């Protein structure tokens, strides 16, 4: 038998410049969008999701939800596994909490 390499490289990138951001509570964390946010509400998202594994902290916003996990893990569970999912007709638009800025510079470091 033999096995090829499938899972190792792991780069983190972007790490410079001040932003209006909080790196709290960023390690796990997912955001549900096209959420109706009508009908769902965080009691119930929370069991929908905990099924990943208990939320840190969870947070039900009016047009989205967030999530937070003690684990990366727990995390990508939860974005992909329910990422895709419809609720009320749309698809429930998960992923990974930490996006960058709007905007592009030059190699400006130096």
């Amino acid at each position: 038998g033999s096995s090829g390499s499938s899972g190792m490289s792991l780069k983190l990138q972007a790490s410079n410049v001040t932003n209006k951001n909080d790196p709290k509570s960023i390690n796990s964390r997912v955001f549900i969008g096209n959420l109706n946010t009508a009908l769902v509400k965080k009691s119930d998202v929370e069991t929908i999701f905990s099924k990943y594994g208990r939320v840190a902290g969870c947070s039900v916003h009016k047009g989205y939800a967030f999530v937070q996990y003690s684990n990366e893990r727990h995390a990508r569970a939860a974005v992909l596994g329910e990422n895709g999912r419809v609720l009320a007709g749309q698809t429930l638009d998960i992923n990974m909490a930490g996006e960058p800025k709007p905007d592009r510079s030059g190699p400006s470091s130096g």
